[PDB]
RNA sequence: AAAAAAAAAAAAA
């Protein structure tokens, strides 16, 4: 320090301790300087020397100095490092090695060495999971990491998968546990083995959760039995398998394969409702009126079925539309499909008239070759076969929601509040100012939410809807009943997918207690926290591997003038993001690609509009056409240009 | 200043 002190020392301590401080997030740039962003309307310049103390995304406290030109930020204290556990490719030779983190915005190679104990000889090119050990703002000399796990070598074709799963600390392998023995839970299994139950799925599906059987009754009434796989017949609450299943809370589905929640021999074999195999199920028998309402006499019962057809969606859809080679190869199972189509028809009607029918965009399926190469990425629209299963499943889950509510009062419920009550006034004002009246109090009720939803659906474009997306809440998992706004239902609880959700297994045991007239333990409202956490991580992992594959699929289209139809999905000041409609990739279009004169060009995020010379040329919702300009593999980003 | 590690909802995987 500067050390000549009398009580000058005390003066300088006081003076320096009274300078202003701001907390904020570091934002690095292409150049040597950066900024400390405090709020969306305030930020301070960080001099190049000062940027050497921080990393992009670090949350810090800086002391603020007035300078000749502007106010300046000098980082003082690290509130939160942007980077702790991370993944990245390692560089460097033998005992002098660095890792550059996978995060697109962090380009700097961070020195590192292996942890004590690790057997892998780390070397240039292989991917690793490292831990940040050392920060300049912590008093340390410089940035330093230790390599904590070896993911794989750079040339591993399945790199996108292993890296992503490691990044999210998700399991890379099917459970090591072993199916043990089918339990006698005191249930009486109705033998439904003679009935023409069918399953309808993707051709590649190996773990069929649901099976359906339909029967005509007098009075234009239809009967539907929903038969669901039951792994709980093999896995007792509190078993080894149970504990393991609780932790992975879902099967993780990624392009080209999945990491199953339960041991693969029960999931893809012993529980799967395979064609012409005798299987235990937990069944729901319901009666549907002419208008599609689920009548009062719902029966949940344990049973045993034998599926008479592993049907595939597209074939069933082809047939109900009559195209294609495929035909139900038996009159009996043809009568099943068309009865099931009637049920769909009735229920689509019921849901339109008393709830909400969300208009549904296409799924996208990665078609992979042997070596993990993506051959194609295809739109997979929801047609009638999909709709047939969906209506049955929703109905079944509605039944479970009633029964659990009316018999236990608790369960694993899927709740969705629609709009956050703290946002209701802002929502109302925003729509009203675009010329669509809404009432902030109504809109927080089911009917209000539904009323608005229909009016929004009646709009030419999805523009206004997009403006209010920022106000919409996510489905949450709750331990007790609650509205599901997005589905326009009082209460909703899923039990139809136990092979691939610990939640549905929890509901299976609950429903079984009910069937048996037995006493049941309320689930602890902490297991929902594990579940929601995994659901989030799974969703991210799926999207992330997707993005990586979208890049490598589109790599050889860069610079070519092949055209893609694209929906503009989001606008930042940096430009636009578009979704390529017939593969579903996300591409970024940089602002200059839109005009080239920066002065006349505004890309408003709040307005979700691009304006050249004061006239809007693009808004968040338009379909435009694009070429692939560039795809940079280092950061797996697709840059598109308009046409 | 060519942006960025978040999904509004459902179904099937
Ligand atoms: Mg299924």
């Amino acid at each position: 320090m500067l050390e000549a002190d009398p009580l000058l020392a005390q003066l300088k301590q006081q003076l320096h301790s009274q300078t202003p401080r701001a907390e904020g997030v570091v934002k690095a740039t292409e150049k040597g300087f950066g900024f400390l962003e405090v709020d969306a309307q305030k930020s301070y310049f960080i001099p190049p020397p000062q940027m050497k103390k921080v990393m992009h995304g670090d949350r810090i406290i800086a002391v603020i100095h007035s300078e000749k030109e502007r106010e300046s930020a000098e980082p003082e204290e690290l509130v939160e490092p942007f980077l702790t556990r991370f993944v990245g490719k390692v560089q460097g030779k033998n005992d002098r090695l660095a890792i550059v983190p996978d995060h697109p915005l962090l380009k700097d190679a961070i020195p590192c060495r292996a942890a004590r104990g690790l057997n892998h000889e780390f070397k240039e090119g292989d991917w690793a999971v490292a831990e940040m050990r050392r920060h300049p703002l912590k008093g340390d000399r410089s940035f330093y990491a230790e390599l904590t796990q070896y993911i794989t070598f750079g040339d591993d074709h399945f790199v996108p998968w292993w890296v992503t799963l490691a990044r999210h600390n998700l399991e890379k392998e099917a459970p090591d546990g072993v199916a043990t023995e089918m339990l006698d839970e005191g249930l009486v299994r109705e033998d439904l083995t003679a009935l023409d139950f069918v399953t309808i799925d993707s051709a590649s599906t190996e773990d069929m959760n649901d099976a359906l059987f339909a029967k005509a009754l007098p009075d234009d009434k239809l009967q539907l039995i929903v038969a669901i796989a039951d792994p709980t017949a093999w896995i007792a609450e509190g078993s080894k398998l149970d504990k393991a299943a609780k932790i992975r809370a879902f099967t993780n589905y990624l392009p080209g394969f999945n990491i199953p929640m339960l041991p693969r021999e029960l999931s893809d074999d012993l529980c799967s409702l395979r064609a012409n195999e005798v299987r235990p199920v937990l069944a729901c028998r319901m009666t549907l009126s002419a208008d599609g309402t689920i009548e009062d006499n719902i029966e949940f019962f344990a049973a045993t079925i034998e599926s008479k057809a592993k049907l595939v969606y597209d074939q069933v859809s082809d047939w109900l539309e009559n195209t294609g080679d495929w035909q139900p190869e038996s009159e009996a199972i043809a009568e099943q499909v068309r009865l099931l189509a009637q049920i769909c028809q009735r229920r689509g009607e019921w849901r339109h008239n008393h709830a909400l029918v969300f208009k549904d965009r296409p799924d996208y399926r990665f078609i992979l070759g042997e070596k993990g190469e993506v051959l194609d990425i295809v739109a997979e629209p929801r047609r009638i076969a999909n709709r047939i299963v969906e209506e049955a499943m929703i109905a079944a889950n509605i039944c479970a929601a009633r029964v659990l509510r009316d018999k236990l009062g608790f369960g694993i419920y899927n709740v969705h509040m629609g709009f956050d009550p703290a946002n209701a006034d802002a929502l109302a004002a925003l729509l009203k100012t675009h010329g669509l009246h809404v009432d902030a109090e109504e809109v927080l009720t089911l009917d209000g939410f539904c009323k608005l939803r229909r009016e929004l659906d009646a709009q030419p474009t999805g523009f206004l809807d997009s403006r209010i997306r920022r106000f919409q809440s996510f489905a949450e998992i709750s331990t007790e009943p609650g509205p599901h706004f997005g589905l326009g239902l009082e209460a909703y609880a899923t039990w139809t997918s136990p092979i691939r959700k610990y939640g549905d297994m929890i509901n299976h045991r609950l429903l079984k207690a009910v069937i048996k007239g037995e006493t049941a333990t309320r689930p602890q409202d902490e297991i929902t926290v594990q579940m929601a956490e995994r659901r989030r991580l799974n969703r991210m992992a799926e999207r992330d591997v997707g993005d990586w594959l979208y890049a490598r699929f589109l790599k050889d289209k860069a610079g070519t003038d092949t055209r893609f139809a694209a929906e503009i999905v989001d606008i930042s000041r940096g430009g636009m993001r578009v979704r390529l409609v017939d593969n579903g990739a996300i591409a970024f279009i940089p602002a200059p690609f839109l005009h080239a004169v920066r002065d006349e060009l505004v890309c408003s995020q709040e307005n979700g509009t691009v304006q050249i010379k004061g006239e809007t040329v693009y808004k968040v919702t338009d379909v435009i056409d694009v070429t692939i300009a560039e795809v940079r593999m280092e950061t797996r980003s697709i840059i598109a240009r308009p046409v």
